[PDB]
Parts: structure tokens; C-alpha cells; sequence
């Protein structure tokens, strides 16, 4: 028995009684798990490109159930016993592969106090090529066309359309200082209460401005873009990945202003719809404040509370940087 | 093989390799599930009081992992395959028992438009005895002592200490109007950014004012209080329970002002610490606004979007009312 996206699609078509029957059958569930481990092996031991994309198509479908409003037809279907087993197996393989790229020396030399840790982390980020990737530094200012930006924005649907809920998952159970900062960040994503300023709505308008429609996205989404989106989902939704999440989205906020400024200037230079740039325009200022608040009020207090979490935060930062690098290298390569 | 709280405690003591070994052994996992179904039968078919409390002690331990910041020692432990199977089985039994108390006629006669549905729901709530329970209407104004309030507050740790995260879970994936309202409610729970006004912090101060310490809570928490807390957790953390959640916490906001006004007036009448009443004092005004916003901006738009969800919202409201009734009846009975 093989597992792939269509198999999980079929699962999600079952009615509530079919799900209950599947959930009671641990022989069928063992078979599902074994199929997941085999898919994992093809994806990350063999590194078969098709199996890797299949694995991320499966994870993306499951996270869709975690992150999207459930349809009325699914309300009685107990999907957690099977979907969480599938996600645990494929996630474990995805994360083991990220960790294979991270050395112990990268994640252990940090100072064991909060303010010092922030300086160290900013330096560690600055050394990574993703912090100044040529897609933003060279390709965008000098060559990016409307067709380029439309392809790029399609990749970016992996993260931006769900940033508010990533923050809402993350802050669950967080200590007070960290929680307060993530809460204020979430409230900013929610337009501070003004529907026109909600960030997902403004991102959607940029997508409409370049006709980044759902079918264009489906055809053009890169495997590395899928993996980036899946990593962000994976880390946000488990409490135990919280400190990884802190590093992963700390890097994210930190890098947005330099990246979006390059996109915005080029977007205006080639006369693209001023309506669409509003999303990126906004974040250039906002995320300088978000990055500063995140370092000062999330990362530094967590490290001061328990310096052992500096290692987790560093892992999550490097996961963000490494996966961003693979995504931008693949993106630039497809854009020629 | 039997399952109980201590067995799940032992699971949570395993190291990451032990969890990985357990997760790969579907024979051990089948045995765990079968033990859960047997515990369920004792709890809800036999209605053995001890098995029922054991079942809710197990669920409470699992939800603790879902809602609490993970300790550094647990960060590498993949608990989802087993804990989610246990939760799915015990939850299914808890919810089937709630639904046994809900008739089809209760949840089908509603008007299929949002503003009308709100009037109908408010009437349905008004007919339930939990909407004017004698614990608040008779016992509190005339007899409640400091020792009574301390016992009561211990029961209330089932819900209030996690209300902000219940809202954060709920709003995941919500449609825009509903999301905006839940977001503003969450931001209010977060003191609108002022740490002194964060609601969990003010609830904790009321607990300190009466010495509602962790050991007092552990000894005095009633089984119905545990079930109330577990219901709230169960509904909030699954997307498919969202519309139940909408009814469950809609009833919650609606009932707070009348309930807290009675508690506050009596608290002041018997000279208890003015510091502690600040929590309840605040909510009397705030939750009149929260209830109005919830009906107008969560319930009515959801029903106007898809009237089929009126049935789910009604189920969740009645689950709240029924479980509140059992909890307050048991509470009043223990207070003599
Ligand atoms: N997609 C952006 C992050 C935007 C964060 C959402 N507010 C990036 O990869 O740089
Ligand atoms: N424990 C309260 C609900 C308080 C809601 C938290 N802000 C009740 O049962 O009425
Ligand atoms: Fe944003
Ligand atoms: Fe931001
Ligand atoms: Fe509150
Ligand atoms: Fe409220």
C-alpha cells in the first residue's frame, strides 16, 4: 500500500462512520504508517524529487485541515488519529533532514543571557546567505518583470496568507512577556481591528493585482515553496516546537524590511498597480518594529528564563534560513 | 491493560527514543486504544463515578500538553500519535454523552438567517435553568462566605485561566467578520497590550486573595468542573468543532455579567479583598460588549453564510448550558 495526496484526498471524502471504522482498525492504521515511512525513505534517503514533492503535497493537505475553516460536511469526521500519525511521520523526516544541515557548533556557542543572545543571533543570521540573497539583492532591482513578480507571489502564498494564525498557534501557553509581544504582533496582522488593514486581505489584493489566481498557484508552486510553507506550519502547531518557532519567525520578521524594500522599489519602477504594493509597503516599517519587539520581548526573555532554549531558537532560525535559501535558489533558477 | 492518569503520566516521562519506539509499535497502540474504549464504557455506559473522573483526569492531562508551554525536557518527544488517539476516543465518548441529552427538536427549529437566529438562541438560552441558576441567584447573594468563594474559585480554574488561548484556537481559519470579532475579544483578554489588565493575571490575583493555591485546587476540583474545562478544551482545539465552540463560548460571554454582578456584590458585602474583585468587576461591563459583539459578528454572520451551522451552534450552546448546570448543581450540593 502506497500513500500519496490522492490517497489522503480519499480519506477526507469518507463520512463520519467510515472514519470511525478506520480509527478502530489499527491494522489499517499500521499499514498507513508503514506507507508513510516508505514515502519518507524515498523522499529523504533516496532523495527522489517526486516522492519529496508528494510528501509535501500530503503534509500541505493535512495542514490545510489544521488551518482552514472546516466545511459543514466534515464536521462529524474524526480525522485526528490518522492525520496526526501521518503528519508525525512525515514531519519527523522533514525535520531530521533540516537538522542534518545544522552542526552542533552552530547551535551551542551562544551566550547564555538574553540581550547577549540577540546580538549573537543577529550575527549568525548575517552570516547566512539567505540574509542577503541575490534574488532580492540582484534579480529584483535589475530584472524582475510583472511575470516574474506573479511567479514569485505564487510561491509566497506558502506563508503570508496564514501569518496571523501561525502567530495565534505560537503564543498558546507562552510566558507573559513573550505572549504579550506575539499578541500585539497578531493584533497588528488583524489590522488593529480595521478590516481594510488586515494583512491577509492586503496580501490577497496584491495577488489579484497580478492575477495570481488559485489555478496559477497550483501549477506554479515550487516544491521548495511547499516545504517552506510546511515547515512554518509544522513548527507553529506543536507546543514542543515553540522555541524553534521563536527562531524561525524571528528570522522572518528580521529579514522582511530589506526584502520588501527591494520588491517595492522595483514594483514602482516598472509601474505595477500601486494598489498591490500597499501590502509590501506597509511591512517595511511595521516589521522593523516587529523584529525589534521579537528580539527584545520574545527571544531575550525566553533565553533569560531558561538559557537551554537558546539552542532550540538557533535551530529554528537556521531551519528558516536554510529552507529560505533552498526556496530562493530554486526560485531564481526557474526565473532564469 | 488499563489506562488511567498515572499511565499517561508515565508516557509523559518517556524520553524521545522511547516515544519513537512506542509510536512505531501499532500493537501497543491498539492496546492503548482498547483500554481507552473500556475506560469510556465504564465512564458513560456503566456511569461509574470513579471511571468518569479518571477519564476526565486523563483528558485534562492531555489538554495540559496542548495548552501549556512545553518543558525543555519534552521538546524532542513526539506525543501526538498516542495522545491524539487517546483524546479522540475519550472525547468521542464525552461528546456522545452530551448529545444524548440534546434532542433533534432543540437544534432544528431555528430561523435560517443570522439576526433572527440570535433572537431564537437568546430565547433558547433563557429557557435553560443554567441561565438563572440558584447558585448565583440564591446562594451567592444570601449565604456565600469566603470559604465558599474559595471553593468556587477553585472550580473556576477549569476555564478562566485559559480563556485567551481558547479564543486563539477558535479563530484559526475563521471567516473575516467572525475572525475580527474573536480577535478583538482576544486582544481584550490580553489587556489591550497592558500587562496589568491581562485577564489571566487578574484572575490569578483573585485566586491569591483567597489562597486558592495549586494544592487546594487539586484536592477540591470537582469532577463536573473537570468535565466543564475539558469540554471547552475539546471544542476549541479542533477546527471541526468550531461552530459548536461558537455556541459554547457565545453562551459563556452572554451569561457572565449577571453571574459576576451577583458574585461582586456579595464579595463586597462580606468585605473580601477589593483587589480580588477587580477581575469580576471588569467583566460585568466588558462581557456585555463581548456578548453583543459575539452574537452580532460571530453567530449571525456564520448563520447567514451557511444556515446549516445554526444546528452546530445550537448543539454547542446546549453543551455549555447542560455542562454548566451539572457543574453548578454539584457545586451547590457540596457547599450544602
Ligand atoms: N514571505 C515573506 C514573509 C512575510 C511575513 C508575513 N507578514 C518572506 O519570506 O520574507
Ligand atoms: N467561569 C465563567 C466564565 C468567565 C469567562 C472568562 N473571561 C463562567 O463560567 O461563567
Ligand atoms: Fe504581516
Ligand atoms: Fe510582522
Ligand atoms: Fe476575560
Ligand atoms: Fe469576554
Amino acid at each position: 500500500f502506497k500513500i500519496d495526496r490522492s490517497v489522503v484526498e480519499e480519506f477526507l471524502a469518507l463520512d463520519p462512520d467510515a472514519w470511525e471504522r478506520l480509527n478502530a482498525d489499527y491494522t489499517a492504521r499500521r499499514r498507513i504508517g508503514e506507507a508513510c515511512r516508505a514515502l519518507s525513505r524515498h523522499a529523504f534517503v533516496e532523495e527522489d524529487p517526486s516522492a519529496l514533492e508528494e510528501l509535501h503535497d500530503v503534509l500541505a493537505l493535512i495542514y490545510q485541515q489544521d488551518f482552514s475553516g472546516a466545511p459543514v460536511e466534515l464536521l462529524g469526521c474524526e480525522t485526528q488519529p490518522v492525520l496526526r500519525d501521518i503528519a508525525a511521520i512525515l514531519e519527523g523526516a522533514v525535520l531530521a533532514a533540516e537538522l542534518d544541515s545544522i552542526s552542533e557548533e552552530q547551535i551551542s556557542a551562544y551566550p547564555r543571557s538574553g540581550k547577549e543572545y540577540v546580538h549573537w543571533l543577529k550575527r549568525v543570521i548575517g552570516e547566512h546567505p539567505a540574509a542577503g540573497h541575490p534574488f532580492y539583492r540582484d534579480f529584483v532591482p535589475t530584472r524582475a518583470t510583472e511575470g516574474d513578480f506573479r511567479f514569485y507571489l505564487a510561491q509566497e502564498t506558502n506563508l503570508d496568507p496564514k501569518f496571523d494564525d501561525i502567530l495565534a498557534f505560537m503564543q498558546i501557553g507562552a510566558a507573559p512577556d513573550e505572549k504579550m509581544e506575539i499578541a500585539g504582533n497578531y493584533w497588528d496582522e488583524m489590522g488593529n481591528g480595521k478590516p481594510a488593514e488586515v494583512h491577509t486581505a492586503m496580501f490577497a489584493h496584491a495577488l489579484d493585482a497580478l492575477d495570481v489566481n488559485d489555478d496559477y498557484i497550483r501549477r506554479n508552486l515550487l516544491p521548495e515553496a511547499k516545504a517552506s510553507g510546511n515547515l512554518a506550519s509544522c513548527l507553529a502547531i506543536s507546543r514542543r516546537h515553540y522555541y524553534k518557532s521563536v527562531g524561525f519567525f524571528g528570522v522572518t520578521e528580521y529579514l522582511v524590511p530589506r526584502r520588501f524594500k527591494l520588491v517595492v522599489d522595483r514594483w514602482a519602477d516598472i509601474g505595477l498597480p500601486r494598489e498591490g504594493i500597499a501590502y509590501h509597503d506597509a511591512h517595511i516599517s511595521i516589521d522593523a518594529v516587529h523584529a525589534s519587539g521579537w528580539f527584545k520581548n520574545v527571544i531575550a526573555p525566553a533565553v533569560d528564563r531558561d538559557p537551554r532554549v537558546g539552542r532550540e531558537i538557533a535551530v529554528g532560525a537556521l531551519i528558516r534560513l536554510n529552507s529560505s535559501q533552498r526556496y530562493l535558489d530554486s526560485l531564481l533558477m526557474h526565473l532564469h
